[PDB]
């Protein structure tokens, strides 16, 4: 099923409505711009040209969460768009407003933030490095010891996809400190989170030598290499690719591989019944031939 | 809330089972592909990325419903990413296999191949013009004359989306023949239709003024004027819409406007509730001085 709709005069309505005095006007044209937001590029961009952006980033400052998480869930889909439509959220000047809300003590928010800069993360590396050069990386490192699981995946996920940009941007995670948090994170008995940090990980090991190389000093090997042993094949999966990742580096990387100890435990997993498993597991220990 | 997930040797492997000759396994992968498409442009670039564009395109031609529904819904979601998304559906073949389906006597095939055409058209003139060239048109225009109101409304939308794009665009719209089956749903008793012709129209009159004079030849200035008596607040909006944009155009659109009797009836809704009706109506009495 599918309704269509044309715009419309309502929008720029509803958009001055944000600027509205009455908190219950403003608060319906608030839920009336999610909703659009969240329909294909098509509506994204109606939302935009309207000129939605300007009002919504200052809401963010909004003492007032009702309103707050309303604007932040409008943003985040608005983000979930193209390159360009994730371009007009930074260029309205969000960024700087999302990352101090890094710092709420409000779980709710906090999270709307983070996956709201995911979002804007999840583009291409020019909107990937403003989200850097708006200064994200210190208050998601730090995230990373977080108690609360549920904090923890979203901050995981948004650095996974700022080290999915290019080699410059993986360092600027790298430089940043990410590494020891996440090696760390590979001992844990919580499966779910040992999924999450490898996808983050991985990302980060899919970049040039010298970033690869920087995992390696981690110590991330050992860790990998125990993983090898999960009875779990999600984790097993995320390990060996993580693990290939390493291995399509330079000479010195994969004879780091090689000094790991990770042959006896790949060739048990050549004989696996899982084909995925199979496979990584054949070929990452081929690479280090 | 919000789940992630990390892709994925599944993805490749639920597209290579689109080719299984295993129906129900096939039927599983299809739903799971549509799932993921109907997610960000994050979710439905990894789809692309995949590869499953081909294998959908083939499944356009199946004599199997099911299988077809399910694959026109992937499409169509696919379709409502950016522009380059757009892209890739037309560069593997889709178009060709939608517009063949136009003629289809399943109306719910046919109503999701308009819905999923309508979609391509959304995009930059680059997609729009290809629509036209795979020879969409003829098809449109017939079902203009449909007695079916759903199967109408959605063919006024694509129509519409054509509509939207270069005054080339909108030429090959008219040159197919809209404007008289458009003309001819203006008298129409039936206020959703009239909304929608209305958009439909009013986006053929925002192009230039060789656009414009073959919408005022076509003799939409007589039923517009007569849509000024309508009771209906969004059917005087539209109306009054589409009779600003054909006096945007020259002297000479203008003077037509002038001598289609619009004045007394302008000038009636200057003085009216709504503030939308009051402002589009004094516009265009201005505009024709
Ligand atoms: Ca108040
Ligand atoms: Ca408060
Ligand atoms: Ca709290
Ligand atoms: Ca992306
Ligand atoms: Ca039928
Ligand atoms: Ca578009
Ligand atoms: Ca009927
Ligand atoms: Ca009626």
């Amino acid at each position: 099923s599918h309704h269509h709709h044309h715009h419309g005069s309502e929008l720029p309505q509803m958009v001055q409505q944000l600027n509205s005095p009455d908190q219950q006007e403003l608060q319906s044209a608030l839920r009336k711009l999610s909703q659009i937001a969240s329909g294909g590029n098509e509506q994204i961009q109606a939302v935009i040209d309207a000129g939605a952006l300007p009002a919504l980033v200052q809401l963010l400052s909004s003492p007032n969460e009702q309103i707050l998480q309303e604007a932040l869930w409008t943003l985040g889909n608005i983000a979930s768009g193209g390159n360009e439509q994730i371009q007009a959220v930074i260029d309205a000047g969000a960024l700087p407003a999302l990352v101090q809300l890094l710092s709420s003590p409000n779980e709710q928010i906090l999270q709307e933030a983070l996956w709201t800069l995911g979002n804007i993360a999840s583009g291409g590396n020019e909107q990937i490095q403003a989200v850097i050069d708006a200064g994200a990386l210190p208050a998601l490192v730090q995230l990373l010891s977080s108690p609360n699981e549920q904090i923890l995946q979203e901050a995981l996920w948004t650095l996974g996809n700022i080290a999915s940009g290019g080699n410059e941007q993986i360092q600027a995670v790298i430089d940043a400190g990410a590494l020891p948090a996440l090696v760390q994170l590979l001992s844990s008995p919580n499966e779910q989170i040992l999924q999450e940090a490898l996808w983050t990980l991985g990302n980060i090991a899919s970049g040039g030598n010298e970033q690869i190389q920087a995992v390696i000093d981690a110590g991330a090997l050992p860790a990998l290499v125990q993983l090898l042993s999960s009875p779990n094949e999600q984790i097993l999966q995320e390990a060996l690719w993580t693990l290939g990742n390493i291995a399509s580096g330079g000479n010195e990387q994969k004879q780091a591989v090689k000094e790991a100890g990770a042959e006896p435990a790949l060739e048990q997993l050549q004989s696996s019944p899982n084909e995925k498993i199979q496979k990584e597991a054949q070929e990452a220990l081929e690479k280090i031939q």
